[PDB]
């Protein structure tokens, strides 16, 4: 209840850019969900997350992962717990978090609000 930011895996986000740690099982919140331009192929999804600290961008849904979104499970102000992940690093340097496997263990109707202050994470 109280102490709402102790909901969130505070670290986690530095964990898996600065130790590329994928044996976590952080906690985060869903801030915003966004489609990402594609061709005739499935849609796929971009994610701001946070978890308590940190705000983080480049989280991408597996495309298996696509029901959560599209039946409403998944959206903005849900907490979340991720299962499996992975990081891909693109051609530019950049990376992204591909989310394999997750829990929504807070509805966004339940939570109702960004939790803390979290600010972007410097990539
Ligand atoms: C469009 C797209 C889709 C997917 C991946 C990717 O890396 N997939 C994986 C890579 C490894 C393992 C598993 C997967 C998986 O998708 O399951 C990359 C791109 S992108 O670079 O061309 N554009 C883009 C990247 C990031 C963000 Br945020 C927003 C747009």
């Amino acid at each position: 209840g109280s102490h709402m930011v102790g909901q969130l895996s505070r670290g986690a986000i530095a964990a898996i850019m600065q130790k590329g740690d994928t044996n976590i099982k952080p906690i985060l919140q869903v801030i915003n969900i966004r489609p990402i331009t594609t061709g005739n192929s499935p849609p796929r999804y971009r994610l701001l997350m946070s978890d308590g600290l940190n705000t983080l961008s480049s989280f991408m849904l597996a495309t298996q992962l696509n029901p959560l979104v599209e039946e409403e499970q998944l959206s903005s102000n849900c907490v979340c717990q991720i299962h499996r992940f992975i990081v891909n690093t693109l051609k530019d340097g950049r990376r992204v978090v591909i989310l394999m496997e997750l829990e929504v263990l807070k509805s966004a109707e339940a939570v109702g609000v960004k939790i803390g202050n979290p600010v972007p994470y410097n990539e």
